[PDB]
Order: C-alpha cells, then sequence, then structure tokens
C-alpha cells in the first residue's frame, strides 16, 4: 500500500542518511517509522508556515533518532531537502546530529540531552492550555492544538522526565500525547540490566491515561486509534506504549549494536529488497509517497486558511482580545509597557532585590498578559507571585484555572527549567519565568544550557544569591554558580544592586527574544544607590561614581556595589581616590561598543573587582579580584561577611594593596587583549 | 511512659534550638520525633565510635529538619551537647542549619539540597551489599547492617530520588528502609497544589515493599513493627509511609507556617505544659530519658564488642580476607598498588584518553579490591568496565552478583553522583567511580557540589570532553563545564594529555581521601608526549618543554598540549622560541609550593593558555587566553578544530600576537597578586 511504501521510505531515508555520514543512530528511526507516519498523518501543520500558532506540535525527545525527524520534514516539504539529508552530521549542515530549533525548520526545541524533550512537550501543552483559556470564545476555537512527543527508555530513566510527568498529570494536560518507544534496548544492552520498573504503573500513578500498542512495528491502525482514544480523554495526558523492535528490519534488529552506529552495507541492501526498493539506490523518494503526503499538506493548509478567517472574525467580535492576540503573534510587547517599571531615588528605603523583583512583577504582570511564571515550591521566599492573580490549575481542582498566570512547579527545578523552554517554544510572545534559590538553579543545568543553545527568552528569578542568605549555610550559598552560567554562551546573568538596576534587569529579561536571563537576587536589604538609573544599568555596566583622578576603580555587582561605595569613603581617609563601576550584567556590557566599555574600564588605572563568590571571569574586567573561592558558613549573614572580610575596611585594605602593587607600572584596561 | 517523655524531650529540644537561633525548621522535627525515637531504638550504633563498619546508618534526607537529628545525637551522647544545640545556626557551631558530615559527629552525609539524602542512602545500602558479599562467610556476618532514611515530600518531588528509587528497586536492596514524612505540607502550602501523584503506587512500580503507618504522630508500636516487617523482606527496599501532622502539638500544626520559621513563644509554652514540661525551662533533658537511651547505647556497645571478637576470629579463619579487610578499615591502599599503573614512552602509539582510562582500570581493579564503579548507560563509550569482571546485580536476576564490581546505573547521572557519595560515605576505603559524557556530568551538579562540600573521594570518568567528539554536535560538546567545576571549591579536574598523565590522574583519584575528582577524557586519539611522566604530572602542572630563552610560554591541557607542541615548531620557523607547560589539574597545581609554581610559570615572559573550552579561570595561569567561548558544531572533529582555528598555525598566530603585545612591557607571572 502507499502507507507501507511511505513507512519504508522513511526507514530507508534515515538509514541512508546515517550511512552517508558514517555516523549516527539508525535503530530508533527504524523502530519508530510506523508511529511517525501515523502521528504526522494526524497532525495539523503547514510546512510553509512553521509558526502557525494553532499547529499541532511534535517533539522528538529521543533526539539521537533525528534522522527520523529529518526524513519526515523532507517528505512533507519543509525547508529541508534530500540534499540536506545527504549532509547529515556534516559541518554547517541543516541536519545536525541532534535537532536544533535555531537551525532546523520544523524542530520545535533542541533535543539530544535525554529527558528534555518530554518536559518541553509538557511546557508546550501548558502554554497551549493557558493560551486557549485566555483567548478562546464560543464559536472561536482560536487554540485547540495537541502536543505529540516521542521518547525512549533513556528519557524515562532521567529524573527530569519524572518531575515533569508528575506535574503534567497533576495539571490534567489532556492535549499532551506522548509515545514511549518500548524496545527494551539502551546503550548498555537490555533494559533488564538497569530499568526493570513497571513504567505503565508509574504513569498511572501520576494520573496519566495509558494506551498500549503491542505490535507497533506494523500496526498503524492501532497507533491511529490510540491517538483518537487519547483525544477523548480531555483531563489526562496520555502515554502510548509502542512495543517496537529497535532497528526493525535490520539483520541486527533487537540489539544494542543497531542503536548508535551505521548499518553494514549488506544489511542495507537486504532492507531495500525486502521492502521493494532498489538496493543500488540511496535516498529514494517514491512519487506516490510524495503525492500522499502532499494531499495531507494541502488539507492542512486549507485548515490554516480557515483558521485565518476565524481569527479575522474573532478580531471583529472581540476587538480588544483580537488586537492583543495580533500584537503577540507579531512578537511585539505592549507599547510603552516599560513605563510600568518602578523607579527609585537615593532617598528611598533599602529593599532586598527579591522584594524589588516582587514589586516589578506586581506592576508589569497586569500590563503584559504574555508574562506567566511560577516557583519551585519557594513562592513566599522568592516572592514570585503577584497579589490578586490566580494559579494555573485545572478548574476541576478548585485551586486555579487554566487562565491563571502563576504555576506551582513543586520541588522540581530541572523540570521547571525545561518546561519554561517549552512555554517559550510555544510562541505567542510568552515571557515566562521560574523562581528558586540561586544555588538550586544548578539542579536544572541540563535545561538552562539548552535555553542558551535554543535562544529562548526564559527568566530565572534566582533569589538568596550568596552568603547574604545567612543561616541555611554552605549547602545553600552559591560560590561557583554565577561563574558557571556566565561561562555558558548566551546567558544574561543580572545581579542588580538596587531598585533601578532591578527594573533594568527585568526590562532586559522581558524584551529578550533570543537570550535567557538569570536574575540573581538578595535575601537581605540593600540601599538605593546614588548614581543608578534604568538608563545606565541597561548598558550592563556603567560608571556609578566617576573620579577623574582615580587611583583605583572598584568594579562590583549586586550587594557588593554598596560595599564598594562604603569602601570608597574609607579609602578617602587613607588618601586614596576611588571610582566605582556597577556591572549588573556582564553579557549586556560585553555587547556594548568598545568605546563605551573603555569609558567604564579605562586604561591607566588599576581595577579591583568585588563580588562575594568565585573570582572566575572577573579578570575580563579587573586587574585584581576580591571574591569568595571557598564554601560558606551557617550563621547570621553580617557575621559571615565579617568573617570573610567583605567589609568596607577589608575592601579598602585590598584596594590600597592594589594601588601599591601597580606603583611604577604601566596599566592598561583589562578590556585590551593581544588577539 | 519514658518513651512518651523521650518523644516530648526530642520535640522540645528541637523547638528550643530553633527558638534560640530565631531561625530554622520546627515543623518536621515535631512530626517526625516519634519515628526518630522508634528508629534509633532499633538501630545499632556507638556514639563513641562513629566509624564502626557494621553500624546501622541513618540519613536525614529532609535535611532542613536537622534540629531533630541533632537532638537525637545529643540525647545518645555523641560528641554533641546541649550547649551545641544552643548554638544552632550560629557561626562556627557544630550545629549548622543543614547537616554537614565534615562538621557534625553522626551525620553520615551532607543533606539539605532536597532529594540527595535518599540517593545517598541507596549508595550506602549498595556498598553494604557489595561489602557483605565480598567478606561475609559462614558463621561470620561481618556486615549485616541496615540503612534508614527519612525523607519528605520535597525529596519525593526531586527527580534525582526517582532515579535512585528505580535503581534501588531494580537492585533488590532489602537492607534499605526509607520513611516518608507524609504530612501533606510543603513551602507553597498543601501538596494538593502541586503533588497529587499516588506515591505508594509509584514506589510499588519500582519494586519496593510498602508499609503504611496511618497514625505516626503517636503509634511507635506500629513504626517499630514496620521496621520488623521491612527486615523480613530481604529482596526489596521498603518505603514506610508515616502519616504525620507537620508541627504536631503546635497551635500552628498542619500549616505551612510551621515548616520553616520559629514558633511563637506562647505556642512553645503550651507545648511544654501539654507534655508535662516546665514552660519556663528550655533545653530540658529528663534524666529518665538519658537513662533509657544510655541502656540502648550500652547494649549496642556490647554488640560492637562482640563484633570485634568476630572480626578477630575471622582473621584467623580467613587470613587473606581478614588482612585485606583490616587494611581497608585502616584507610590504607595496598602497598605499592601504584606499580600497576601503566607507563608510556614517546615511541608508543597514540591513544584516546578514554581508552587509556580503560587500560588503567583494567590494571588497577584486580589489584585494589575497594575500587568499584559504573556508567550511566555509556559503558561501551566511556570504556569503564574491566574485561572479566561481573556486574553488581542481585544474583536472582542472573545478570551479576552482589560481589560484582561494575554498576549499570542506567541513564541516571544525577542519582549516580549521589549514589557515589553514599558509597564513599559507607567507608571501608571504597574508591568508587561513575562514567558519563563530560557534558552530562552537568545533570548531576547538585550531587557533584556535595561531593566537594562533603570531602568524598569519588571519581567521574567524564569522556567525550570537547568538540573532539565531533558529530553529536553542540548539545553534547562541553564549553562551560570545566570552568563550572574548577570554580567549585575542592574539585580536582584532571584533563590528561597522554598515557602518563592519565596514570597520574588515576593515582590522584584513587589516593584521594577528601577531594572528588573529575577526569575529562577524549574520544579522539592523542600522541604520547616527549617529556611527560607520572612523576611530573602528579604535580598538577609541569614544564613539558623548557626553553631558557623563551619569548612565550604556552600553557595547555589535554588534547591541546600536543597542539601547543606542534605550534612551537611553527613558531620556530617564525623566529619565536616557545616553552610548553602541561596543566593536567589546576587544583593539584595550586597546592604546590610557591617556588615550584613559579618554576613552571615564571616572571619575565608572556604566557598564553590554550584549551578548547571556556577561558574562565585561565587568567590565574596566563596573560592571554585562547579558548572556545561559543557553542560547538556538528561535524567531523578535525573540521571543527579547523573552523575555530585550534590548529598549529592558529595557535602560533595568537602566540606571535601575544609576543608583539608585550613588546616594551614588563611582564610578571600570572601567579603574582596584590593580596
Ligand atoms: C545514554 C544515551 C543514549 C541511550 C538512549 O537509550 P534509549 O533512549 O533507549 O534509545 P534507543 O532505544 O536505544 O535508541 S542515546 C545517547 N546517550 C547519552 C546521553 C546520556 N545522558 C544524557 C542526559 N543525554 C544523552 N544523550
Ligand atoms: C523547597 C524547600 C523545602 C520544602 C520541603 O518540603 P518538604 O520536604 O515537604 O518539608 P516539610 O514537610 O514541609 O518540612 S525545605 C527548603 N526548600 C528549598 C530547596 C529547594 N530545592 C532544593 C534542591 N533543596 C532545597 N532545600
Ligand atoms: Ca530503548
Ligand atoms: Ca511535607
Amino acid at each position: 500500500s502507499v502507507d507501507q511504501k511511505a513507512i519504508s521510505t522513511i526507514r530507508l531515508l534515515a538509514v541512508d542518511a546515517v550511512a552517508a555520514a558514517n555516523s549516527g543512530h539508525p535503530g530508533a528511526p527504524l523502530g519508530l517509522a510506523p508511529a511517525a507516519h501515523a502521528v504526522f498523518k494526524k497532525m495539523r501543520f503547514n510546512p510553509k508556515d512553521t509558526k502557525w500558532i494553532n499547529r499541532d506540535r511534535f517533539v522528538l525527545s529521543n533526539g539521537h533518532a533525528c534522522a527520523l525527524l529529518y526524513s519526515m520534514l523532507v517528505l512533507y516539504g519543509y525547508d529541508l531537502t534530500v540534499e540536506d539529508l545527504k549532509k547529515f552530521r556534516q559541518l554547517g549542515s541543516k541536519t545536525p546530529g541532534h535537532p536544533e530549533n535555531t537551525d532546523v525548520p520544523g524542530a520545535e526545541v533542541t533535543t539530544g540531552p535525554l529527558g528534555q524533550g518530554i518536559c518541553n512537550g509538557v511546557g508546550i501543552a501548558l502554554a497551549q492550555a493557558q493560551f486557549a483559556a485566555t483567548y478562546n470564545k464560543p464559536d472561536f476555537p482560536i487554540s485547540d492544538s495537541y502536543t505529540y512527543v516521542f521518547l525512549g527508555d533513556g528519557c524515562l530513566m532521567e529524573g527530569v522526565s519524572s518531575e515533569a510527568s508528575s506535574l503534567a498529570g497533576h495539571l490534567q494536560l489532556g492535549n499532551l500525547i506522548a509515545f514511549w518507544d518500548d524496545n527494551k534496548i539502551s546503550i548498555d544492552g537490555s533494559t533488564e540490566v538497569a530499568f526493570t520498573e513497571d513504567v505503565i504503573a508509574r504513569y498511572k500513578s501520576y494520573g496519566w491515561h495509558i494506551v498500549e500498542v503491542s505490535d507497533a512495528d506494523t500496526d498503524i491502525t492501532a497507533i491511529a486509534a490510540a491517538i483518537d482514544e487519547a483525544k477523548k480523554v480531555t483531563n489526562k495526558p496520555t502515554l502510548v506504549r509502542l512495543t517496537t523492535t529497535i532497528g526493525f528490519g535490520s539483520l541486527a534488529q533487537g540489539t544494542h549494536g543497531v542503536h548508535g552506529a551505521p548499518l553494514k552495507a549488506d544489511d542495507i541492501k537486504q532492507l531495500k529488497t525486502k521492502w521493494g526498493f532498489n538496493p543500488e539506490e540511496s535516498f529514494a523518494v517514491p512519487a506516490e509517497v510524495t503525492a500522499s503526503y502532499n494531499e495531507h499538506v494541502a488539507e492542512n493548509q486549507k485548515i490554516q486558511q480557515q483558521w485565518n478567517e476565524l481569527f479575522a472574525a474573532y478580531k471583529q467580535k472581540y476587538p480588544e482580545l483580537g488586537a492583543e492576540l495580533q500584537r503577540r503573534l507579531d512578537g511585539k510587547l505592549p507599547e510603552n509597557w516599560d513605563k510600568a517599571l518602578p523607579v527609585y531615588t537615593p532617598a528611598d528605603a533599602a529593599v532586598a532585590t527579591r522584594k524589588l523583583s516582587e514589586i516589578v512583577l506586581s506592576k508589569i504582570i497586569p500590563e503584559v498578559p504574555e508574562i506567566i511564571g511560577g516557583s519551585a515550591d519557594l513562592t513566599p521566599s522568592n516572592l514570585t507571585k503577584a497579589k490578586g492573580t490566580v494559579d494555573f490549575q485545572p478548574a476541576a481542582t478548585g485551586l486555579g484555572d487554566y487562565s491563571g498566570r502563576y504555576i506551582r512547579y513543586g520541588v522540581r527545578e530541572h523540570a521547571m527549567g525545561a518546561i519554561m523552554n517549552g512555554i517559550a517554544a510555544f510562541g505567542a510572545n510568552y515571557k515566562n519565568y521560574g523562581g528558586t534559590f540561586l544555588n538550586f538553579v544548578s539542579y536544572a543545568a541540563g535545561a538552562v544550557r539548552l535555553s542558551a543553545l535554543s535562544e529562548f527568552p526564559i527568566t530565572w528569578v534566582a533569589t538568596h544569591d550568596s552568603i547574604g542568605l545567612g543561616e541555611d549555610g554552605p549547602t545553600h550559598q552559591p560560590i561557583e554558580t554565577l561563574a558557571h552560567f556566565r561561562a555558558t554562551p548566551n546567558i544574561s546573568v543580572w545581579r542588580p544592586a538596587d531598585g533601578n538596576e532591578t527594573s533594568a534587569a527585568y526590562k532586559s529579561a522581558i524584551e529578550s527574544t533570543h537570550t535567557p536571563h538569570i536574575l540573581a537576587l538578595t535575601r537581605q536589604n540593600l540601599p538605593q544607590l546614588e548614581g543608578s538609573s534604568i538608563e545606565k544599568a541597561s548598558k550592563g555596566g556603567y560608571t556609578l561614581v566617576q573620579q577623574d583622578k582615580a587611583d583605583i576603580i572598584i568594579v562590583a555587582t549586586g550587594s557588593e556595589v554598596s560595599l564598594a561605595v562604603d569602601a570608597l569613603k574609607v579609602l578617602e581617609g587613607q588618601g586614596i581616590k576611588a571610582g566605582v563601576v556597577s556591572l549588573p550584567d556582564q553579557l549586556t556590557f560585553d555587547k556594548q561598543s568598545e568605546e563605551y566599555k573603555l569609558s567604564v574600564l579605562p586604561d591607566g588605572v588599576p581595577i579591583l573587582s568585588v563580588e562575594v563568590m568565585s573570582t572566575f571571569g572577573w579578570s575580563k574586567y579587573s586587574h585584581q579580584q576580591f571574591g569568595l573561592n571557598r564554601f560558606g558558613a551557617s550563621g547570621k549573614a553580617p557575621e559571615i561577611f565579617k568573617l570573610f572580610e567583605f567589609t568596607p575596611e577589608g575592601v579598602a585594605e585590598r584596594a590600597a594593596k592594589t594601588v601599591a602593587f601597580y606603583k611604577g607600572k604601566d596599566v592598561v584596561s583589562p578590556l585590551r587583549s593581544a588577539f
């Protein structure tokens, strides 16, 4: 039949791509081609409009199987061709060895690191439910799309998927339909060696619906029926167990050897003949398969055409909501939204930056509907919920509504990170955030790195940033955390010192379209600074205190800026004139012009950095560094700062030593380099 | 009764400690005091010998509840007193706000970061099973101890605990007995808001045994009976559901407000009177409670006395095993074990450092019985299994034996990290390791940081360290990873360049007693270097190529050392004389004498670093840095190195620019500083 020919075409495109690269993963593509065929035939999508907001989404969580995804995209006429498949895993191609949303048309997210994609799917589905609750009206199903996820044994072993699956079950996300490739094989061999749990019983315990397909190597009728069944269960996410043979059809089917290396050439020949293909030919695309797939595309395009007319009618019936929706689909924030950001003067009271963050959110959430967010069981500590909003919960619970704006993630940092990526991936201008203690953002590093690689504008509200948190002690106090994320490409790590800097940090985070943000916020109160403004802090680094005859410049962040200003006064009494630079975001600063940056960190003067955590990175901006390169302590925070000499006198002593160390030396800006 | 008085004493010590600090967590201590009393009465331990190898272990995974643990330790006469309880959460005390094994007698591990302790308990139990299988003989139950873990809702939400619980069920770890504090309250309020899964059904799906105690606020008989029941189930770990009221007895019991802040003074008064204590008194310890607890200690000490005689008899009956066991309990490796480390010369073939690691393990595993380890589903890629060893599995599976030495962790990096911490915590000189790709060590950051804080000599075998892995692409290629871990206190991050350096890295990792190791290893082959040796590489950094008239020194690690040596030859043709320094471990180097370090990185010469990942940290050792501060690419590895100019000519160009940049300047070692 044409369906059988399409499945063979998919299988053989994937095998031939792996063969051409002499690299990659043929096993899961062979096993999942029937399911991929069946799912894509049920999906609504436009290969010529990858951003249609009511498309069904597909996520390949087992991203090593991407030769399968690329084959589907090619067959459906996305902006990906057989010539790109021939360049699988080759430098600069559109077919990298794991799918990247920035590079691959039709890849919703970046997968490959196991467990991430299913959590991203939870976030896409969460966003769709929130979006539909916000915009749909009687006779106007603006959003009614599904989220389809493929995942394997490896994703099911990774704890992040347990976190997200528990939460998705709690949230009753009935438009999520996941498919487990139940092939009993991973890299170390049989799953009997390490993965003998009853997966289905576990997913029932989360509140998921289950459909089992015992012959998923052939039974596309049953796979399609499983999708229909899942769509009728509107209050539970569904897991479809696809019992497959890894490498189905290969001489080596059902073995770990077919997981992750090219097939032998003789194996590929027998595959082709068993399925009616020419064993002398590679990258075959039978025209009848193209015709069949084209008919589905044409039907989907007529569905999108009708959706566009529905949207036009919605704009007439619901003028305000329609304009809001249009603005969001255009990727634009409300005009002048930033006028809602709080502004402070030096006469205002000292405030912790976690509380300043609460105040910002309180002002901007009512003005910017595409902001949603939550906390990992730290709502009253991170201060991430605006008073008067409702939680995102299924209404059946009585605890919230899908129109709600605040997510109770539970103690699930890693899944929160990957769910945020999925919310961003949904689109519609979502600007979403997640709170935890800064030290526990590290639990989510797998997802945070993917925010950066995927270019998603997510935001971590990362409070309790340092030894300033006090008594909880060294298990809670960041040392390495800023250095880790600042060393990751494409992460904006804001450590605001005061009210105006906190507003600048949020301006950056909400305006972002391609860069994730981490806002490192204090438990403890900090004064409003003389010289701060949103305007200057928006530059990432700026001269807070200018001193034309400076003997030294002190560059600092966050809680240490006020410390530097107090040290300047001690130094004055020692006959030393200091300037102060505040560096709330190193990435934003780095992006400024060379001339601007040199105006902040000029030649001809020693520069000392001060920040109560690792000194890594700081030599970009300073000649000497005063930091904290050991673990913290459990005690009242001011006593810890005193112990480690983060006091005005301790900073002054090190500044004076810095001045003395450079006497008789020629000093050029840390910004200079040889290449 | 005395038991009732003991429970009240525990509760009130914990409340009074929180009150004195005006900080900390009274709720879970109040709820778990009955269970703590019951469990400690079943445990075998010696407060005067915290290292008795056959003690039962206790782990408080919900580490915020540590006022409970400290109260138990005080009441049982560990080296912790009421005066220490009065200093709870005060700078420098023995009672920090979360328990630290380095500081608190009777704290087996460092907990507080949720989810870790239960996984540590899995590792303690895994080690006990391996240890017992190795040493026990008929009539000689050298090891027969249990592992008791308390955990709360937060630990159950964290994915790492799912990973470890799935694995522990697979491993049939019948001496593990965990207790869930089922109090339905977390920081964000009721668990109904985020955590509605059927926990018991999930644990059954992992293959755990379940006991439910529905009245754990009072029913110590049922808690004791649950322990007895768990001990009869020898092939399953057990979860005991303790249904408790958080803050039991408080006016605020059953609320989130009692989780994490001191009680009101009037509340503490009514607690004391309801339980027969003087509301005017704090830190009361009734002498009848001390007497009751002392009788249990005296009985336990007689048990240990008999164990010591059993061990003496074992040494006569099993002379070789007895001597091996004695050596391990003395904390000593076999005499001259390091003579088994492979040594190479420059005439030997090029080898990937992952393969060199395999060869080391092959030589040292047969010589050092206390080495065990595994991989997170990457055994044939990390090359972490020695041929001829058997896997650690329950014999009932047919797949291994508890005497085995190789652990199939599955795709569970985070739990592997925390399990390794538990294996190290067991003691008996275990030197244990875990393999994954370097980029996915990041999934385990929560546990890795705790290895450093806890001072455990665990080892990550972290292969596929860079863009050198090639086609899997940027989702797999480390950039920030070394910088992250090098910025963490107390992590030895070895990046060996060749065979001799790989042997030095293992010498360090296996000899370690207080410092975790990460070995960053290559996919790709590297040449044996002229000038390398175990002796010199053991210094962490050393002069590979000495050049008395150097115009520049190039400092490099790993795969980039050979690149530096090739660049030296290009530079010679440009009239520039270079030296080369290899820096296989920055931490070990930093610990050398100032004079040694200056002999490697002298004054008076520009120094350029080369390492194909982040430049963070490198200014400690260099004036200019050539690194990779952007994500990687999917292609054949040599093409990626060429794209980014990590070639002999690209290094030479940057070296020549460095020489030119310092012409006319006075240059001092990067090791110098102002303070
Ligand atoms: C173990 C591992 C794999 C086996 C998957 O096993 P699986 O899901 O059952 O896949 P399969 O049915 O055999 O094709 S892929 C490559 N990888 C390394 C790998 C490890 N950890 C993380 C976080 N991401 C990864 N990418
Ligand atoms: C959320 C959070 C807590 C609630 C526990 O909730 P729980 O286990 O149910 O404890 P309980 O019964 O209420 O006393 S503790 C402090 N913490 C922050 C916290 C967050 N993430 C990590 C990895 N470790 C932490 N330490
Ligand atoms: Ca599999
Ligand atoms: Ca709880």
